[PDB]
């Protein structure tokens, strides 16, 4: 299979590494590298992080001065300011280079055209899939961890090479893995989830109390213990990481398995026609384009969907038995 | 009717004229006027152009330079970059005027309102249709060409005289015609035709070729050479702009005649129905907003469809193919 | 792999050759094999064309009697005649044969069960994609040109290799290429580019006339300089087939891009579902019931329509046009 | 304006007319015109009508021979034989004719392309709206009576003179009128009528009885009587033909007044939809069409529809109804 487990590290000894941000992940890729035998300094504005980083040991500069340094760069920040950073002080200076590589952790600013680099460069892309914590409380084992490699722009041909080289230097192999794929192909994933299930999810459990209640004549207090307010639900998304997604459900008894599996394969149409419609308006690139037009406006819509959420009813009762039951 | 043939010219004659850019059009446009006895000046950033319009016997200056000399200018430039311009080098000096007269090639940024100049101006349209080229290919013979004109605000009731006068100036009339017509009528114009059946043509070749190949197992190579791959459309068209376009297919067998009438008087209320919604939707001007807004984005949606389009199934055909005609 | 681009030339070399018709194709097909050292003789009534080909150095007989003579035959004539000359003249003197040849242009009389010849015979087919002019300017380059290949009935075994043959001897190839299909995978093409977008582009620019005219008050003189009184449609068709469809745009603005673009992903579908239903309606062959009933009644329907188009508005205003345009 | 009421006569003195035919019309135009100063030979095979006709005082010979003496013809016949009749017998002996006039009574032949003669020739329309006998039993009164005009090939500017001296000839004129129209306009009339109301209401009144009957328990005796079997319709017509359609009303009762206006302002629109189809079904052609090629195949559906509507129940009743009157 295209799956690899483990490669060579030697392209980046003799070279420089200059990390951008030192947040969440740019701290730990840091570290992990800094440990693997390799020369590494930081770019970042003077702020906590700022002085978080340099006490771990690193020689700490701003943004543009650890690049001209460097011959490779890590562009770990969020995606939404991601890009007036790259126009500013990058562009130029990388105007002013000969062979340099660049990576990130997501495709977004990327695949959708809102950068847009030179060829004078090697562009590529490496996205691992933990929420960041636990990579830490992992690699203290030796473990690896699963990632997503890619490529946009090669002028070398060793633009795998690095990028194999990369992932090895930052503990997820050998012990994980790293699959190949391209840009889109990232996205799309870490879009869709926060599009389909997630919502529907939420919107379910929100509907099954609205109608528990307002025909049924049941106590709010009561609701909440059963659908989410206990946490049967961890039980059910730990066994199906481990065990299985429906292996899982031979612990439950026979009543639900019937009920669950009859009614998933009875509404399995919805479901495809709506993930098909979000899909569809993802990949041509409409969302995007949303997304920056509101962040143009001022985030109107989200100040006012923010308030409704928390103003609904089944929030403020959340509220009350939160409080009665310690959980701050 | 309303058609014009030929009109004076002496309007112009004892002035100075500023021609903006010196691009396609306004290099003919300057080039030629200088033969008809004008005195001539451009306007232009000091660039590859700049040295090519100097070159030709002109005197360059910048642009806000060339205004303040002139009593007449010819704004010919892209409908994209138009209105900064406007708004920050001549908006002032167009204030500290008296009597001026403004053209273009164009009615976008000004029937949709992007640009509202003063009062004390006299505005004017003046729009070929000619790819640009050929134009010279037939001033070198003397002939002239059709234009159309239109005003949106005249201070002095020689607007058309002055419109008229131009149209002459540039080799135009006599010889050719000159239309009179606002600015949406020119609008309205040039983009129907980029909305209703170029892309309509585009996707019925397009699927063509897919239910071609995938219903009927035939081979790639082949469709190609009938649908476009073969040069029989451009017969098509020269026999259309000249004998006719109905006429046209006196030439072709009895088969084809009958299969395409009655198609066509079959398939004509669906097309209508599209055309009349999308001049609808343009005519109030939802689709200049939409544009900007674009612009505003970073162009992703141009970007993901510009990736499609080449990286569908039918362009990878066409390469390997025109590879092994010799076409490059 | 499939594709073909020479092969051999000596199975045509002690054998005589019947060429039927003189017309356009017949013109060209003859001179060049007789140029590549062939025996030639032609079979045609005695009217102009009789004169015209031994004018050219040619021994020309009657139809009949070219047979009798050869052990191959090219069938060059129209599809509307050639059923009744085959069923009287030549499938008599057919039957007294015991290895023949016999080739075609097109496969519509024949895939559409509209002839049958015995089995005693080498059944084939050979589809150039050119106009016929075009072809003899070409060949004075040595240059090549595109063919389609196929048979339907082969008692030798020998038919790709006479097929071939052909084909290398009217200079198609080697410089050129050759496809091999059936009659079928020919026929539906020849139709469904006369059936689907040229029907569609035509009642698209009525359309585009008709609405812009008694909707928004524009003058008749000017929509037809837009739309195709211009040659821009020459030149898009040109760029198609020369640089490519697609890449064809980059030529033009971005705002024509993009709504193109648009427009074109837009409605995709529904010429998608109205190629679907043609296809369909030629595959099983109501097509050519319904044209060779028409004929039987006295080609009403061609009457009226050839009428209506022509008693059109837009028609008549173009005549008023060209006229003044000095456009016969 | 618009119309005509009399004109010249003296283009058809010095010349020879050929009567085709000796049927209803032919003869009534033949003797008629035979009185107004006018030489007449008539064309028609040796049967009845050619005893009848040359008893009446004619002089009589073959079809073809009697065109070889005559600048001029009236072809009185069916359109159902008329075609092979000129193209066997008209069409060689008219090519060698230098300035011919042809005339006909219906549009049908012509009009929708089943007849398209030389351009040498004189073409003309002049049709009657009587039923054939009443005009003779209105000529001896000295009255004229209708027609209409029209042209479809004039090559010496003097066809509507011929047109007008034609309908003056026969007494149409002065007395009564003569309209100005195309062939169309006279063949989509006579069908028309043929197609829309005069079925509509036979279908009405057979539903009416069908419904009386089946469903309200009423003898089939006695509906034939209120219906149609009383004469009560033929007053209504003679009071529209003569006073008025509207005005015809006034002599009935109220309560048929308001019922008639209410059901009719009630059903227009339906009626409208059909007559919309049926005509548009026309211009185009399609029922020359279908109409041919049901005469190509045995008039089967006439035969069975003919079969059915006899052996109904409504005409079984009658029969055993009109016996019981005396009525044969
Ligand atoms: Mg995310
Ligand atoms: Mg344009
Ligand atoms: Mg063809
Ligand atoms: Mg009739």
């Amino acid at each position: 299979d295209k799956t690899v487990l483990d490669a060579n590290l030697d392209p980046l000894k003799g070279k420089t590494i200059g990390v951008i941000g030192y947040g969440n992940q740019g701290r730990v890729q840091a570290t992990i590298m800094r440990e693997n035998g390799l020369n590494v300094i930081v770019g970042n504005v003077k702020d906590k992080y700022y002085e978080l980083a340099k006490k771990e040991g690193f020689e700490v500069y701003e943004i543009d001065e650890a690049v001209r340094r460097s011959d490779v760069a890590l562009l770990l920040i969020p995606d939404e300011v991601m890009k007036e950073v790259y126009e500013k002080k990058i562009a130029p200076v990388l105007q002013g280079k000969k062979e340099f590589v660049l990576d990130f952790a997501s495709g977004y600013n990327v695949a959708f055209g809102l950068i847009r680099p030179p060829k004078s460069v090697d562009t590529i892309m490496v996205a691992p899939r933990m929420v960041g914590e636990g990579i830490m409380d992992l690699h203290k084992q030796g473990k690896g961890y699963p990632v997503l490699l890619g490529v946009k722009q090669d002028a070398s041909g060793k633009a795998w090479d690095y990028a194999k080289a990369i992932a090895k230097g930052i503990g997820a192999i050998p012990g994980g893995i790293a699959v190949i794929s391209s840009f889109e192909e990232e996205a799309l994933l870490d879009l869709m989830s926060e599009h389909t299930w997630v919502p529907i999810l939420f919107g379910a459990i929100k509907a099954c109390y609205d109608i528990a209640v307002k025909e049924y004549g049941v106590s709010p207090e009561a609701a909440l213990l059963e659908f989410y307010a206990s946490g049967e639900l961890a039980e059910i998304a730990r066994l199906i990481a481990e065990e299985g997604i429906f292996n899982q459900m031979v612990h439950h008894s026979t009543t639900s398995q019937y009920g669950t599996l009859t009614r998933m394969f009875k509404y399995y149409d919805v479901v495809r026609r709506i993930v098909e419609n979000e899909a569809k308006y993802i990949w041509d690139g409409s969302f995007a384009k949303e997304w920056s037009l509101e962040q143009q406006a001022g985030y109107p819509v989200f100040y006012r969907l923010w308030e409704l959420a928390t103003q609904s009813e089944m929030a403020k009762a959340e509220k009350e038995l939160y409080k009665l039951l310690g959980r701050k």
